[PDB]
């Protein structure tokens, strides 16, 4: 059986449309979650707001809505990557836009009323990427939640990857990297690539500040890399044999930091079958980012499970760290919300 959890609810399902590519964002101070996804016939991005009530151990989700401004004319919108700027009280949604040779665009919308309304999009593509743009076939952000650092500038870090046209007889090769802003998203720089054949990724900060990057790969195991200079360079990287990737070219997964009961630990979710996208597991790194220290997975959901996104939700009703998880289930017929505590998942680590 799978781990007892506080809540398991389908929050998007196939209907008139298909739902994929989840992203989850906790809003501290609001006891609220935003759950985003692509609404495909890709076309648009939709959002549901959930209010978390601890005494009933549950989130009540409001009605789904299109993020009408997260779009460019004649383009499909993909890869919702949200971020909450603690310093401003501003909500960011990053996304890519592709027309209905590199033609992919990086976009941002912004909200100051917690996601109820949104600015008109800004196209960041030229200023963020620059001459490199023509050396890529395409690129993406996230998908999923991004990162704010507690450096002086409270920098914004958007995980990403680009397919680089490195040798003309070879097909393009993907490498992960981060977009970086030090002025609250007014300007953007491209950090340096991690390593050949890394795809979708996410980043988390631990403590010496370290940004840990966890990425999908072509191999049978995850790639993880670490930056000591806040995402500009992931000076080191390697395979993480304890973290399996299934055929043919892996699956996206999510990583967050959260405060250590004993200053942070990591939590990571991803399908656990080496053979297929099934059996969503949670894994713990209590000595991060050491790759050796990743635990054995504990089972969060049986059956078909694919992309996920995690959020730290503060303290849970049993007093241990509370987590939210949004994941694609059941051969992509739904996106399910799961809520559970550290005590429930890793009782031996408490
Ligand atoms: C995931 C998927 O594997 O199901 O794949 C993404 C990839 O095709 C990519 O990472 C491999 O290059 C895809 N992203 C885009 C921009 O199409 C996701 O849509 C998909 F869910």
């Amino acid at each position: 059986a799978s781990l007892p959890v506080l809540q398991k609810e389908s929050v998007f399902q196939s209907g008139a449309h298909a739902y994929r590519i989840p992203a989850l964002l906790y809003l501290p101070g609001q006891q609220s979650l935003l759950a985003f996804a692509e609404q495909r016939a890709a076309e648009l991005i939709v959002l549901r707001r959930g209010d978390y009530d601890a005494p009933t151990h549950q989130v009540q989700w409001q009605a789904q809505e299109v993020v009408a401004q997260a779009r460019l004319d004649g383009h499909r919108s993909m890869n919702p990557c949200p971020l909450y700027d603690a310093q401003t009280g501003t909500l960011f949604l990053f996304f890519i836009a592709i027309p209905g040779a590199n033609v992919t665009r990086l976009c941002q919308v912004t909200s100051t009323d917690h996601g109820r309304t949104w600015s008109s999009p800004r196209d960041l593509t030229d200023a963020a990427i620059g001459p490199a743009y023509r050396e890529w076939s395409t690129f993406a952000v996230g998908p999923g939640h991004c990162l704010q650092l507690n450096d002086r500038a409270r920098s914004l870090v958007v995980p990403a990857y680009a397919y680089r046209k490195l040798h003309p007889i070879q097909r393009p090769i993907p490498s992960a990297f981060c977009f970086l802003s030090h002025d609250h998203g007014r300007t953007w720089a491209r950090g340096h690539f991690v390593a050949q054949d890394t795809l979708e990724c996410q980043v988390a900060e631990v403590e010496q500040r370290v940004v840990t990057l966890n990425a999908r790969s072509h191999l049978r195991a995850r790639v993880q890399a670490q930056s000591t200079n806040d995402g500009l360079d992931f000076q080191e990287s390697q395979l993480v044999k304890k973290l399996v990737e299934p055929p043919p070219q892996g699956c996206q997964g999510s990583v967050i930091s959260f405060p250590s009961p004993r200053a942070q630990w990591l939590l990571y979710t991803h399908p656990t079958h080496s053979w297929q996208r099934a059996d969503l597991g949670a894994y713990l790194n209590p000595r991060p980012p050491a790759p050796e220290a990743w635990s054995e997975p504990v089972l969060l959901a049986k059956g078909s499970c694919a992309y996920s996104d995690l959020q730290s939700m503060g303290t849970g009703p049993d007093g241990s760290p509370l987590f939210g998880c949004l994941y694609e289930a059941n051969d992509y017929e739904e996106i399910v919300f799961l809520m559970f505590t550290l005590k429930q998942a890793f009782p031996a680590e408490y």
